[PDB]
């Protein structure tokens, strides 16, 4: 029962150059039929906030209310197929309004309008 | 400032890789956008691999073998997409039409969860 805006622990390594690698939340961006039958997710990788910037393809969430280690962000730059294998625990699940600020740098990131 | 726009297909390693996340080399289509592929260390693309069978795939992009110099009649997978460093980009094959990018876009789209 994974699901489009899911939460959850990934080993994205190995990884090269700068491609976010190691053990990290990610959030799930696949379509939830995908996610039902497929073997394959698609996420976009979140790492600890570390400067407060406006950078379009960033969603920034916050650490209380989905539980975070950190106050993160989404980046949508760096998103990639995984093997349902590499998920681990589910950590939580974003809002309706942060996905849709997903759903926007998405479209960004991907050079897609609407 | 790369000369890396949207729509290209280029030759890349995708190895190494676990389980059914496509692996190798092969050629891959960039869909990131342009200002990121002109600044960014890293790009977003989309696997092609060799088309195994005829396959109504919604989020499949049939292209031809002809018109993009091809070995085979192939198709882009657009539940295969992941951001490469840039270093892993090999030789630029060629790259696709409007026409057809419109049609990576919608699959893209479908893919994604987007309307």
């Amino acid at each position: 029962p994974i699901r489009r805006g899911d939460v959850y622990l990934a080993d994205l390594s190995p990884v090269q150059g700068s491609e976010q690698g190691g053990v990290r939340p990610v959030v799930i961006i696949q379509n939830d039929t995908g996610n039902k039958y497929s073997p394959t997710v698609i996420v976009a990788a979140i790492t600890g906030r570390i400067n407060k910037a406006k950078i379009p393809t960033h969603v920034e969430i916050e650490k209380k209310k989905y539980k975070l280690d950190k106050d993160s962000v989404i980046l949508l730059e760096q998103i990639r197929t995984l093997d349902k294998k590499r998920l681990k625990e589910k950590l939580t699940y974003l809002s309706d309004d942060k996905m849709k600020e997903v759903d926007n740098a998405l479209m960004i990131s991907l050079g897609l309008n609407a």
